[PDB]
């Protein structure tokens, strides 16, 4: 129905189940759109808006949040630095969705703060470690972790300096979870492609790191070695 941000704003809080999530994905159409404008009264009542959908519990609408948020970041740029600390929290969260597809479009999220300058790498995932390290959900622990192998991937060791990174990510070497153990060892593994050999006397000083995993890792970079 809404022909612009004024009318999605207005007809979000009372929306029943029914139209809420086509209301959800005509509002993420609309802004992926950049024919459309994004004119409104006060941008602030957009997101304070999408907040109960974010989180919410029905994850299509959460999701479609998060895809909204992705649109109105790519579209404000570092306009969006303004929401980050209200918005960032329950995307956290998302990372431990028990949905696949939720946990990609707030991983997207994340990718998407970085890309479009919302603000630096840097800046983005040392916030997130604060809350992602010892997370409850062992999802949020890997997910999390994945996080920082796609920022190194995509920005590399000139905006992504992750020395600080080694000991928490030893740390989850010996996470309680299986799927966590195996994430930090193979994060390492990504870490040494940027970092190289030096990472190899790093870790050997870390005490906390056990000889046979200092070993194992030690197999896995020759194996990288082997391009």
């Amino acid at each position: 129905k809404p022909s612009d941000l004024d009318g999605f704003i207005q007809q979000m809080p009372k929306a029943d189940m029914r139209v809420k999530v086509q209301l959800a994905e005509d509002l993420v159409t609309f802004l992926s759109d950049d024919t459309n404008s994004i004119v409104c009264t006060d941008m602030g009542f957009l997101i304070d808006g999408l907040m109960p959908w974010l989180t919410g519990s029905h994850f299509k609408i959460a999701q479609k949040s998060l895809e909204a948020f992705s649109e109105l970041i790519k579209r404000l740029g570092s306009d969006f630095n303004a929401y980050t600390a209200t918005v960032l929290p329950h995307v956290i969260d998302r990372l431990g969705d028990s949905r696949d597809t939720v946990r990609e479009k707030a991983q997207l999220l994340l990718r998407d703060l970085m890309e479009h300058r919302v603000l630096p790498p840097q800046a983005l995932i040392d916030k997130l470690a604060t809350s992602c390290f010892k997370h409850k959900n062992a999802k949020v622990r890997e997910e999390f972790l994945q996080t920082i192998v796609n920022a190194l991937h995509e920005y590399g060791t000139q905006q992504l300096s992750v020395r600080v990174y080694i000991p928490p990510v030893c740390a989850l070497l010996g996470d309680p979870t299986v799927n966590v153990r195996e994430a930090a060892i193979q994060t390492l593994v990504e870490i040494y492609k940027h970092v190289g050999d030096r990472l190899r006397p790093d870790l050997r000083r870390m005490d906390d790191v056990p000889a046979s995993k200092l070993a194992m890792l030690e197999q896995k970079f020759d194996q990288v070695k082997l391009e």
